[PDB]
DNA sequence: CGGCTCGAGTGTTCGATCGCGACTGAGGACGAACGCGCCCCCACCCCCTTTTATAGGCGCCCTTC
């Protein structure tokens, strides 16, 4: 969450996406869904997922470029969080794309 | 066969010249104390390599669009 602020800022993402990502991240770590990947890598994928759950979608490479992590590392981290993509979202959220329609990579 | 009035030549201070040097200040050039920085040396301590085990990050290539 300490990096949710500036990165989402650097993407000019609205707080609701930013906050949604934070929950997604928070829920994921409490459940230890990703016992390996760096939390920033995990956070970026959450941000990605979040951005992919809003109109403010971005390509992994752009996100990857902002976070500095490898685009495959997000892709892997995404693969780890994707099984719970629907339930990881906060209860106070408004989809722009169904979790079913969340892309795979 | 005696006095007495020139002219000529020499010596000693003193008046009159007068060029030179001393005294003072300003200007110009050079030097020394002061000064700056680099280069050199000594001192102190890191750098490289391998093996075995793990795992997260990641770069490159091959293929397809």
């Amino acid at each position: 969450g300490d990096f949710m602020s500036r990165f989402c800022s650097n993407l000019c993402l609205p707080k609701q996406v930013q906050m949604a990502a934070t929950h997604i991240a928070r829920k994921a770590v409490e459940l230890d869904l990703v016992p390996g990947r760096s939390p920033i890598s995990v956070a970026a994928a959450a941000i990605y997922m979040a951005s992919q759950a809003s109109a403010e979608k971005r390509t992994q490479k752009e996100i990857g470029d902002i976070a500095g992590v490898a685009d495959v590392t997000i892709r892997q981290s995404y693969r780890l969080i994707y099984p719970r993509a629907p339930d990881l979202f906060p209860t106070d959220f408004k989809f722009d794309t169904p979790v079913d329609k969340l892309p795979q990579l």
